[PDB]
């Protein structure tokens, strides 16, 4: 058997559950899935139940999302329902902080103001701004009631113990916690802002929407972003507290069974989801509310496998509700995040010179690392400009850029002997790439490519090639060198990786290498000892233009594809600052006055450039950079960008 053992928190519940397994016996083949329902007394004890084994799946709110997370459960989200339309899936909400347009203060300026809840204990009113807020609050924080009573001068937060605490009550006094409050509930919150009772109004993202119809009304607010700006109501994506998952299924990290899940469920939804119209009703409930899923759900999204549940439920709202539940409260030490053996070292050698100023987290691939660096396990590490497109759409923002002397040059470089090269004819060349989406060797010449062929299907395109990265039956793998699973790999152990093994890959097998102005005279003229570049003249090569004519090695700023970005430090946007004070620091003690090659900055670099004006992804990369990543995106997977993008499409 393969069956999923689903999990029940009510009696009503399973008997959902034992009428969808016995509808799911008629539409599914022996070949396929089975339902059991395992029936406990509360989503805990069902969350237990899938750690120990004794079942499989259950769908959670997110606070209880992040409960299962928690060791030694270790669940993670696998499907999540979404709402509305199948061309619009919803599948999060936002907290946000709502304003009246021109109040003059940030959220780091909400102490003493006049607060409206939806009611204490919900999320997007009271767990997550004061999750946040957790700390600013005065001491003692326990109870919580009375914090938050001495944090804003008056409030508004239905259900609260306003005989004890009646600052909470005093712009709906009595704290009623029925609708019969105007202040209550999700509308009433927004109206205690409306109607001027309150400075600030803790809601979703959606509240503005449905309580006011015209436009030029909404224009009169805004909305408070954690960096201390704000927003119009309309850019809540860009400007919120916290982005939290409505109702998702979880399953064990390891041990499954995902896979089964998403077929049971993907299949349920295909016979009996939102108008199906049979005797059985996936998101219907005959007797009860809300069983095994929200009512109101129209199906199941499945979750990217990359993700985990911190990084499901982001990382904003992960703090707020650690505040919640552990209360400890204090630019500390900078945790760079390396990678492989050989550039943990170096880290460790740069964190006892910086005296505790540095510290070092390591992980196996750059992905991984940016992963940890949105969820606080690491903060900085520097970032070829392909991976500063994957980091910023995943929230980060870069930082300090690597300066080499503006940026450098994206060239294509040819075997002299052959004359028959020319930009405006490579249709059936091999091509020699750094690596698939990388600055220097495929988003700058690629993203050229696909102006005059109209696809990213490069694979036909060339005849062959070496661009690492791509799935190993690929016909831009077959030049490669790596051997074993290490062929086309884009690490080490793959010889053409890199700007200088994408210049090896043309010097032994390629006709065209896509690399940086800087790597052929590096590399000729017996610069480079090994044996594949010790006789190389730098006169032997030649640089495509985008006249269609050809040029030496050194004239390449007549000769040159575009003016790429240089690699750029990230870290998230709370940490901007500090990164940016201890670095530059660092770097005015052991800067321009690495034991293998390129380990944690590049080896060609002068020093840490100040940004200011370029502090974002899509300003420092440019509007051409990233409308050429865009379509590039339509036949390249990064896992890690698939999980973001399911955030934040
Ligand atoms: O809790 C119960 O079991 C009672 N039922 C109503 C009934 O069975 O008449 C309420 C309900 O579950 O909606
Ligand atoms: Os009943
Ligand atoms: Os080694
Ligand atoms: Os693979
Ligand atoms: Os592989
Ligand atoms: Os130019
Ligand atoms: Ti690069």
């Amino acid at each position: 058997d393969k069956t999923v053992r689903w999990c029940a928190v009510s009696e009503h519940e399973a008997t959902k559950c034992q009428s969808f397994r016995d509808h799911m016996k008629s539409v599914i083949p022996s070949d396929g899935p089975s339902v059991a329902c395992v029936k406990k007394a509360s989503y805990l004890d069902c969350i237990r139940a899938i750690a120990a084994n004794e079942a499989d799946a259950v769908t959670l709110d997110a606070g209880l999302v992040y409960d299962a997370y928690l060791a030694p459960n270790n669940l993670k989200p696998v499907v999540a329902e979404f709402y509305g339309s199948k061309e619009d899936p919803q599948t999060f909400y936002y907290a946000v902080a709502v304003v009246k347009k021109d109040s003059g203060f940030q959220m780091n300026q909400l102490r003493g103001k006049k607060s409206c809840h939806t009611g204490l204990g919900r999320s997007a009113g009271w767990n997550i701004p004061i999750g946040l807020l957790y700390c600013d609050l005065p001491e003692p924080r326990k109870p919580l009631e009375k914090a938050v009573a001495n944090f804003f001068s008056g409030s508004c937060a239905p259900c609260a113990d306003g005989t004890d605490f009646p600052q909470l009550c005093q712009l709906c006094p009595g704290c009623g916690c029925s609708t019969l409050n105007q202040y209550f509930g999700y509308s009433g919150a927004f109206k205690c802002l409306k109607d001027g009772a309150g400075d600030v109004a803790f809601v979703k993202h959606s509240t503005i929407f449905e309580n006011l119809a015209n436009k030029a009304d909404r224009d009169q607010y805004e909305l408070l972003c954690l960096d201390n700006t704000r927003k119009p109501v309309d850019e809540y994506k860009d400007c919120h507290l916290a982005q939290v998952p409505s109702h998702t299924v979880v399953a064990r990290s390891m041990g499954g069974k995902e896979d089964l899940i998403w077929e049971l469920l993907n299949q349920a939804q295909e016979h009996f989801g939102k108008d199906k119209s049979k005797e059985f009703q996936l998101f219907s409930s005959p007797h009860g509310k809300d069983l095994l899923f929200k009512d109101s759900a129209h199906g199941f999204l499945k979750v990217p496998p990359r993700m985990d549940a911190k990084m499901y439920l982001g990382y904003e709202y992960v703090t707020a509700i650690r505040n919640l539940r552990e209360g400890t409260c204090p630019c500390k030490p900078v945790k760079w995040c390396a990678l492989s053996h050989h550039e943990r070292l170096k880290c460790d050698e740069w964190s006892v010179n910086s005296v505790g100023k540095i510290e070092c987290v390591s992980a196996e691939t750059t992905e991984d690392c940016i992963a940890k660096i949105m969820n606080g396990e690491a903060d900085a590490m520097s970032l070829d400009g392909g991976f500063v497109y994957i980091a910023g759409k995943c929230g980060l923002v870069p930082v300090l850029a690597e300066n080499y002397n503006a940026g450098y040059f994206a060239v294509a470089v040819v075997k002299k002997s052959a004359s028959d090269l020319t930009w405006d004819n490579l249709k059936g060349k091999k091509s020699c790439h750094t690596a698939v989406g990388r600055t220097a060797g495929w988003n700058i010449p690629m993203g050229l490519l696909y102006n005059k062929i109209n696809h990213c299907r490069f694979d036909e395109f060339f005849s062959e090639g070496c661009a690492p990265g791509s799935k190993k039956d690929s016909s831009l793998c077959k030049l490669c060198m790596g051997s074993g699973l290490n062929l086309c790999e884009p690490n080490n152990k793959e010889g053409y990786y890199g700007y200088t093994g994408a210049f090896r890959c043309l010097v032994e097998k390629g006709d065209v290498a896509f690399v940086k102005h800087q790597t052929v005279p590096q590399n000729t003229g017996g610069k480079n000892p090994d044996p594949w570049a010790k006789n190389l003249n730098e006169k032997d090569y030649e640089l495509l233009c985008l006249d269609g004519t050809r040029k030496p090695v050194e004239e390449y700023a007549n000769c040159h594809l575009a003016r790429a970005p240089n690699h750029a430090v990230v870290t998230r946007k709370d940490k901007e600052a500090c990164v940016h004070k201890i670095l530059r620091q660092q770097q005015h003690l052991f800067g321009s006055n690495s034991e293998t090659k390129d380990l944690l900055f590049r080896d060609d670099t002068v020093c840490l450039a100040k940004l200011h004006d370029r502090n974002t992804y899509e300003k420092y990369l440019g509007e051409e950079y990233v409308k050429a990543v865009g379509n590039l995106r339509k036949c390249s997977t990064s896992s890690l960008l698939e999980a973001c993008t399911f955030r934040r499409p």
